[PDB]
């Protein structure tokens, strides 16, 4: 509980690259020069897709998660995807240097991403800089990300079990944020204050996917497309 914290930490660390598996072979801080094209849209989608399988395997190692109904599992994963992608990217990346680090280990400069992502990448970097100012340690991050996934959503079959699991992870976080600050609220409410901002960023991502689907240079991969279509409240 305790052991929960440890499970969450192990699941986080196993879901991303070792600082020795960082791939800088494509990184270029300088770019030449300039609307988006097909290679930029394909990379955007590819980056998005590479998190799918990683985040699904990460969730299965959250104790309690595999014991939710299968329909609630998928609804949670699908509804939280964009926000988890953003949160983990922001935490992993190095915004002081314009460096995006993706879950494969691939390192890219902000300018190598701008054309695909549009403005959204700047907003993600702003968020990253703000997340970095909190100096969120790994166990606290391991809880936060899990709280992004395990949260109320319209259409849950067992909303109370999801809440129960959310409460356990919240307690685990609260306790950890005390046992390291010296107990007895501020840090914690500043941390939890990152979740609504993350929703707002999820929306900017939906706008970018909309726009790209409008322009129709390359189709989105079917699973991303489904997430986009299923998370539209209309």
């Amino acid at each position: 509980p305790a052991n929960l914290l440890t499970s969450l930490v192990r699941a986080h660390l196993d879901s991303g690259p070792s600082t020795a598996k960082l791939d800088y072979s494509k990184f270029q801080e300088l770019v030449l020069p300039h609307k988006e094209d097909a290679g930029d849209v394909q990379q955007f989608y590819d980056l998005l897709s590479g998190s799918l399988e990683v985040i699904r395997k990460w969730a299965e190692k959250i104790p309690g998660f595999a014991e939710l109904s299968p329909a609630d599992q998928d609804l949670l994963l699908e509804s939280a995807f964009l926000e988890l992608f953003i949160l983990r990217l922001a935490y992993r990346s190095k915004p002081g240097e314009g460096k995006l680090i993706f879950c494969s280990g691939l390192v890219l400069h902000r300018l190598q991403c701008a054309r695909g992502f549009g403005d959204w990448i700047d907003s993600i970097l702003a968020f990253s800089r703000s997340l970095h100012s909190l100096l969120v340690d790994v166990p606290a991050f391991a809880c936060l990300s899990a709280l992004v996934l395990i949260t109320d959503r319209h259409g849950l079959q067992e909303p109370r079990r999801v809440e129960e699991l959310q409460n356990r992870i919240a307690s685990c976080l609260k306790e950890h944020v005390a046992a390291v600050a010296g107990e007895p609220a501020s840090c914690l409410s500043r941390l939890l204050g990152k979740l609504p901002e993350l929703r707002t960023l999820c929306t900017q991502g939906l706008q970018r996917i909309f726009y790209l689907k409008l322009e129709d240079l390359v189709p989105p991969p079917p699973i991303i497309d489904k997430i986009f279509m299923d998370t539209l409240p209309f």
